[PDB]
This record gives C-alpha cells, sequence and structure tokens, in this order.
C-alpha cells in the first residue's frame, strides 16, 4: 500500500482498493492494515448482496480513525485486492450504531471506460440504483445483533471532494 | 404440466417446478400458465437475492388463486424450470399488500441428497437461515411501489401438510 | 409459442424469447421452428461476446422470411428460453452476407427495472454501447468462411416500430 | 422431442438433448420421459464433476430400454436442455449394478466449431481426457448405497456407429 | 506479508487459515509459495473432481516432514485464493500417502463470521456424507498422478486436531 | 516479484505472471512494478474477452523496456496474480501504436497438465484457435482512440526462445 497513490490529481480522482466484489457471494473481506492480508470479516447476515464494488482509498484517515470508503457503482464484479482509479460523484450520509457513517459513491474514470460520459454527478445515476443503495446500507446489517443505520441523506461531489481533501490532510 | 405430479405421497413429498435460483442474478422469472415458458416478471428492486431455490407445485391452487410457493432451503442453485423433489417442512406466514401469504420450506428428499438425513422440520435448521428468510419476504419488494409485507410466523410440518393438502382438493 | 403474446400494446412493447445471453459462453443458441427446442446453431468462431441479450419476437414475418430480432441492452444475463417484456428503441441497419438485416434495439420496460427510465431512444445509450454493439455484428463472424457483415446505420424508435408493425401484419 | 430428428445422417451424426453440463454444480438432470421437463435425479454424491456435457439422442432405444447415452468431450458448459448435433467418434464400455453400460463419446461437428477438426477417433483425444473419463464413471456413485461401476474398455466408432443404427431400429 | 499474520487469536481453538483453494469452481491447485507468497499453480487436478470445501493453511506451524498445518473448512461457499479466514479446528482427517503421514484437519467458520454452524462443535456434528465425500476425495483426486496414492486410517476429534496444532505452533518455535 | 524466478530452465520454460484471465469479465488488470499490486488498466473498449490467460515473465525485458508478454493457451481461467510455469511454443509479431510487439504464446507444462503432451509447437494447436488469437489482437483495440494493430505473423518455437533469452540479459 505505501507505495499505491491517493489518486493522480485527488480528490478529482482517487484509488480504491477493493474490498468486495459486487454482487456474487456475500462475502465481506477487510484489508488487515498490519499485513495486508485481505481477511474475511464476516459473511453477510442477511440475504443480500453489495450493490457495487466497494473498497477504501489509502493514505486516508476519517475523524473515526479508518481510511474513506467508497462504493463504486459499476457493473462488473472486481477482483478483490485490485486498485482502480474512480471518480467521486457524490456521498451517502448515514448514521450507525458507532456514529456519523459517509460513504463516497464513485465510477470509473474514463479512460478505464467511456460507458459513464454522461455522469458527473450522483444525481445523474438512476435513481432506483441510489435508492437501492440507501437500502442496502440500511438493512445489510439488520440480523446483526446490535447493529442499525438510518440515512441522512446524499450530499454532492463538492462535498466528497472536501471529505476527501480533508482525510488527505488528517493522515499527514 | 399437466403430466407432471403433484408428488409421489403428496403432501409429504412434493413436486416443486423453480422459477428462480438460489443466489446468482436478481431474476424473478415466473412460470406463464397458458404458455408454460418462463417470463421475466422484474428484476427484483432492492440489493437482494433469494435466499433459497424458489417455485411452485403443480396442480395446487391456494385461497387467492395461485399454485402453492415453496422456497428449497438447500445451498445449491437450481435450473429454473426443472423440476425437484422435496420434503415440505414447515410454512412462514405473512401478510402483504395482497393479505395473507404462506410460503412453504422445503427440503431436497434423501434421494437426491443425504446432506439433509437430521433435518425433519423447519426448527432443524439453523436459527439465522430462518432469519434470513423472514427478512427476505419482509425486505424484498421495499423499492417497489405499493408492495409491502409483515412476518405473522412460522408454522410446522403438519401444518405445511395440511396447507399443501387443501390446495391439491382445491384444484379439483 | 402460439400461446406467447406479440406484447401488450405492440410495437411500442414486445415479447422477446431469449436465444443468447449477454457476455457468458459464446454459444448461439436458436430456437427450432418445428420442435421449439433450443438448438446449438455454432460456437463463435471469433473470440467475441454479444453485447446484449438476442433473440426474436414471436410472431413476426420480416421481409426474409425469419421473425424480427432483437438486441436487449441490458446488463445481467438472461436465461435462454425465457421471455422478457422490451420497449423497441431504435434499430441497427445493416447487410449480411445474406442480404439486408435489421436489429431492433430495445430496452427493459420500467415494470420489469427502474434503472432505464430516462432511455427513451437508442441516443440516449452510451456512446461506446452503440459502437460496440456495431462493431461486435460488424466483426463477430470474421473467421467463418463466406460470412461477412457491414454496418449501414441507425434508425429512430419510429422506424422501429414501423419495422414492427409491418412484421406482425405480415405474419397474419 | 418428436419432432427433433435422430440427426442429419445418423449415426455419422446424431443429435444430443443435453441433461447434464460440464464442471458446474454437480446436479443430475434427467428428462423425464412423459413430460419432457427436466427433473434433478438426484445431487452427485461424490466431489466429483461431469468431465463432459452429457445427454441422450431421441428416438433411440438400447436394450437396457433406455435411449442411447452420450458424452460430449468439449470444454464448455451447454445448456441443461438445449439439442447438440454431434459426432460420435467412439463408445466406453461398462458393467454396473443394473447390467451393461455403453456410453457414446462424442464431439461437436465442423459446423459448430472447428476447434476439433482433427478429431477423428476417441483415441485423437488426449490420453487424459479419456483416463478422466473412465475414472468418473468408475467413482461417481462411490457413495450411492448399492450402486457400483466397472470399466470394461473403450470401443471404436465403427462400434459407435452400429450401436446407434441398431438402437434406431430398435426404437421403430 | 505472513509474518505479520496471526496464527490465531486463542489458538488452536481458532487459527487463521490462509486460503490456497476454493471449494468446487475450477480444479486448480494453487499452492502458496514460501519464498515469494506467491500463489503458484501447482497443477490441475488430474481427475474430474473439486476440492469438497475450502482448502489452505495456517501459518506459523510446521509439521513433523517440515509443512504448515493443512486445513479443509467445509463451508459451502468459495472463498478467494489468498484470502485469510478463522476457523474452528472440529477434528482431523488421517491418512497416509507417498509424502509419509498426512493428517488434515477439519475446520468451520466462527461464530462472528457466520452464525450457520452454531451447533456444530466437532466434525461428528457434520452430515454423515459430508466426511464421505472429503475421504473420498482425499482417496481418489491424484489416482491419475504417476506415482501419488493415498491411504485413509480414519477420523480423529477436535482435543486431537488441538494436540497437533500446539505442538506445531511449538515445532515452529 | 524479486522472489520469483524466470523459471526453472528457461527458456524452456517460464514462469508468467497472470494479468487477466481467459474469457469472464472484459477486465484488463496490469501488475505496477513499484507497488506489486493489479490495477485495472481499463475495461475492453470492445464487447471481446481475452482467448488466453495472459500475462508477463518476471525479469525480463523487450527493447521497448516492457516485460515478455505471454497469451497462455489453455481453456480454464487462471487467477490474476497468479504464477503458472508453462512451455513456450511460438510467438506472435505485431506492429501497434506503441510500435514493435511480440506476444509469446505457451501452454501449461506436462507437470501441471497432461492435456497438451502432444502440443509441442503453436501449429500444433488448432487453426482456428490461431487465428482466433491473431484476430483477438488485431480488434480488441479498435473502438480505443489512437490505437491500432497490424498482425505481421507467426514465429516458431526457436524464434520465441531466442526472443525470452535476449529479454533475460537484457534485464541484467
Amino acid at each position: 500500500i505505501k507505495e499505491i497513490a491517493v489518486g493522480k490529481n485527488p480528490p478529482e480522482d482517487v484509488n480504491v482498493i477493493v474490498e468486495v466484489s459486487l454482487g456474487g457471494q456475500p462475502i465481506k473481506y477487510e484489508m488487515d492494515k498490519k499485513s495486508g492480508a485481505l481477511f474475511v470479516d464476516r459473511f453477510l447476515y442477511t440475504s443480500m448482496v453489495y450493490p457495487g464494488n466497494y473498497g477504501f482509498v489509502p493514505h486516508t484517515l476519517s475523524e473515526d480513525g479508518d481510511p474513506i470508503d467508497v462504493l463504486i457503482c459499476n457493473t462488473r464484479p472486481l477482483l478483490p485486492g485490485c486498485v482502480i482509479n474512480v471518480y467521486p460523484i457524490g456521498a451517502l450520509i448515514m448514521e450507525d450504531d458507532g456514529g456519523k457513517d459517509e460513504k463516497i459513491i464513485a465510477i470509473p474514470t474514463p479512460k478505464l471506460t467511456q460507458r459513464y460520459n454522461n455522469i458527473h454527478d450522483y444525481t445523474d445515476l438512476p435513481e432506483i440504483t441510489l435508492k437501492q443503495i440507501e437500502h442496502f446500507f440500511e438493512h445489510y446489517k439488520d440480523l446483526e445483533p446490535g447493529k442499525w443505520a438510518k440515512i441522512e441523506g446524499w450530499r454532492d461531489k463538492s462535498f466528497a471532494h472536501e471529505l476527501i481533501k480533508q482525510a488527505i490532510e488528517r493522515n499527514k
């Protein structure tokens, strides 16, 4: 990780290290800090699957001690452990049993694919895609004891930029 | 379907025509009465997948005019359109936008696999399996306009037997 | 087949019997007229895969004597032999080694999925998607001796509607 | 099936109605005589998978009383219920718990794929492929109570032709 | 970096298993290379079989023959080769092969990872057919490999698996 | 990568670090020298898939300063980031937007699989396999801006050996 850059021109683009593939098996891998290995954090407790590829941006630190989380809302499953350059386009704001949880929403950049050339902001994604993301994060831990999430709402790309920018600073 | 039997010794065993495969793609096929072909009824509106293989028993008719639905709680996906012989072991009772809805829970017979030899009643399944099934039927239609469901509770194998027996006689 | 309608309100929507799944195995199935069974027509001779689910609309007849073909430009693979209700949104006009070939381009209806709500015409699809579809039909038979194809251009939803209406009338 | 031909020029080529896909899930589907539907006959009792696509030739009848069995030795999985035209190239001769058992070994024809152009006899296949086929049929039933198989040996294409021709006459 | 992966939290009750082969799927026997940490293709299986569980090894363990403790995880879902998963040993399959004594731990995911196995405490809690398929697999999967062979001795219990693991942790140090 | 040998007895066998799996998803991974991580270089811009598992030989260097690239023409998909020992059996020679471009064609060794025992030279592969490989590399970048490719021709195993040998000493 120490030699994976945050991105080329962050926060406009960031590199995401993928932990969980969209769809497929309900297996929540999590990269371990100390070893760089992907551990199985858990199998999902609900009959749900990730609505996009999920991972984190290296060399970022949130207020709560974790790297910036990102849900990549493309349609193809990516290998856990790979790195993908993406455009943040928004953020999903939630409150969970552990406090404030803000997840960046991102798309692959045009160099990787031309499929998203007209997606510049989370509001350009289909409405049902946004709702599914909300509903996933709201309910995927329903059968884990003591665990809940409430959806506050969505914030725009400029907010996602600022959150990333500040997480980069907090890391240094 | 006319030459497909209800089962060998219904209601102890029944044949289920599978419409939707456990896991995999969130595509809800439904077998069309008149044509016998599998139609795409919808893609699921939530980021969920079926917690078992799902289908219906031919030549049965529930109170509200549909064949008996069965969730087969094995672990391997089955081909939509196939027929599998199963033992009912319980029923999940619910109330949705359409009124009462019973779902039979079933396992493959010992002839098909020896993996479930110690499962004789829905209560022999792991507790988390039953909760996931409840939670699935509770939430999978959450983002479909006007659709809702609540869990009433579980009923035992004898109850499922009685429910199937009723629907066979009603079909005649 | 006789019990499968052309559509609900054709040509605005049509039912497509799917022969080939998007992506996955490069196996071209074709439904046999006389038996109704899916036959293997061939394995593709090139290292390509269908860029959409592909099939035909029953009870239609083109000038050639074949049913109207449709490429459904959604992202998930559909079971060969299923039926899916779609909206035609345009047509791809081509020349084959066997004469003029017109393919309907279509999307699933909003009842099946809310994901394409703002797609009303083939020009709303991403530009790269259209180019890939052209490129696919242009090249997938390159290594089949004596077979070839050239792209003439695209026609709008109105032309597609007219093509289908004429094909429905030709069938009667 | 009553409109599916035995082949174009049998026994040189025959149509096989595929029941079990190569690899993938250990699910032995079987087409029901009186229904045409694919029933799950069983899950394999051993941790094995079919080494080719497996099915039967319609309108044939072996001395046993079931249609001729064919193992298609290509590498890509085929849809159960599909029909594929193949060249018989040999036969595997076996004895099991219910008498003599011959399996035709077959490859897809050159029309479907050019990959097997220099395969004219079962002995043209890699030796390991033939050994894997023997070993599969020898062991896949090892954990089924009262079932067993012993391999007798292989016969050539000529014998396979004669086996199929006698089975065609036997059906009539 | 295996050096920073722990044997487990409370070993031998739980251990961490670095996964090398996924259950089912492609008959591809990856093996992790000591020297590089890379997953090498050791071979494609020579028989038309597939692994009946996810298979890998416990780091920082050493058997008498110089190899780490081997574990077959008998869950139902395929795991990514090279991931790490925390499991409860619940028994051992005892075999002899061309290499000498071969004792493979059987294990299940811990309850934190999944609540599906809460009533599985020992290998004898698994369905019999599952145990017989595991025996049958190890007995036959190398049948067509030249010079390779395997004989099943039988099964041993969780306490045995614990002692085997304890002795392999001390042997590593 | 420092600890992965070029091979056991190169150039007769070489170790290949796999970047892209045969078939499956059109995701072109590439290993970063400095980090060692697999990055997504791009999604394919055409509806094509790799006709073999594709990677590079560590500690080799072409005259362009890249490692020797290898297409492994086996049939089963390999995990990106795994290492596999293969026999070079020839080379495909091409010109691209980058300049000179030689791709080694390779098969797995006999130790890994007995399936290719009679394959000693690229000419032993089926003709259609070679045509597919050429066609793939000829066209897979057709919709990438500024990118182009022309097939020069194929060269034999000895040329392959000589190419690898020169890239080995070039790295030293």
